[PDB]
């Protein structure tokens, strides 16, 4: 559902999530990491699958921020891919992957894989 | 490099992705797939990192395609993340990770990871 | 250093590890898994690196189960990279890729990828 | 299928992987990487699923390599998870995970994610 999702979430680094569900599964908000070559915000876009789920089942759900702003260029972008889950104490449980724009000779070692856990604030 | 990004896709599973890439970063368009429970095309929305490149690098992009378009809803959502790459024959490479809903029971077998290789051929 | 790897340790699924770190760097023991089409212990096999680190840093480590064992076979095989990290609580993190041997048509959807923290109780 | 996982093979980077498989599915040899912070070869050791396979899949299979030996301590490990399949051209294909010992104020930098092609060629 758009509304649970739309809200202020922080994840176990720190980091901010500010995101607006749109009824057709947009996804639109600012990112701030607390981690990273990383200063102030940067723009997240994303969808998400307005699932008919009456197992009790997450939301599946994935956004990307490339990390360019005005202030800094990291010249990277991480994609989220997880699952919203409601509730009383609603979590967004993703898993990321990090690539950073790299020569032909070291694209093994562009992508980093990680885990983040969201934990909501406001609406 | 430059405006390159824009256009139409294929990667070696057979799936189409048009995009279009804004001037401040944005990417939107259209993935069709070709293997998986999908039918038709499905929106898609992502960033791409306009950048200086003294040394050849790629263009880090990454987008997602939640699978639920007007035919079906896979309940799931797969995230594009990795770098494009221009000359005689640009190609996007990527890693993926597919996530479907599942209930706490299921949760550990929720992810797929793979990768995928995009060409304009 | 070998002794603290060396023990029984569980992860939040529930799930055994039983293993004995050798001084050449070689892990062997028994895994028995909470989840998944397994039934009893399977036998492990992997390598860690008797760093020298003087950082605080995890030992960097990773095994490999074949899920096949007298009763069952699962035709997969999961490997765990990951670190360890000691002192009073000692934990090893990991992310785990589990490949289930597919057609060549399938093999798009062979590897899922996950994340596992084990906690130790007995040497 | 069957003893054809032994042998020699080479991935797309160049590396070498020299590997014997015993009769209740032990992996154990050699690797050489062709890039990293690495030097001469390093101990393998692993386990394949020995198993029926009416339908032609792929053997599961994975194996681990510290990067430490007597030249170089990378202070590392990579495990290759992935498939053997035999015909005219064999291959193994895996994605692996390459984990760094960080410190913990590093530790969501410490996982590489990639893929690798091994061909007895
Ligand atoms: N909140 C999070 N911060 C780190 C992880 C994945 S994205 C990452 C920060 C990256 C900042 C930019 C960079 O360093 O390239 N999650
Ligand atoms: N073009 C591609 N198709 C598969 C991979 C990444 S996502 C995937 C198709 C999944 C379809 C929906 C589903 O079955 O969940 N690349
Ligand atoms: N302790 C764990 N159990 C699950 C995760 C990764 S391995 C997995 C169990 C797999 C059992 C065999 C199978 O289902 O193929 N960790
Ligand atoms: N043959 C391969 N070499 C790279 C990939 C997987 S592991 C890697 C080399 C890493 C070397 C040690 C290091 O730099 O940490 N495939």
């Amino acid at each position: 559902a758009e509304a649970g999702i739309t809200g202020t979430w922080y994840n176990q680094l720190g980091s901010t999530f500010i995101v607006t569900a749109g009824a057709d599964g947009a996804l639109t908000g600012t990112y701030e990491s607390a981690v990273g070559n990383a200063e102030s915000r940067y723009v997240l876009t994303g969808r998400y699958d307005s699932a008919p789920a009456t197992d009790g089942s997450g939301t599946a759900l994935g956004w990307t921020v490339a990390w360019k702003n005005n202030y800094r260029n990291a010249h990277s972008a991480t994609t989220w891919s997880g699952q919203y889950v409601g509730g009383a104490e609603a979590r967004i449980n993703t898993q990321w992957l990090l690539t950073s724009g790299t020569t032909e000779a070291n694209a093994w070692k562009s992508t980093l894989v990680g885990h983040d856990t969201f934990t909501k604030v406001k609406p």
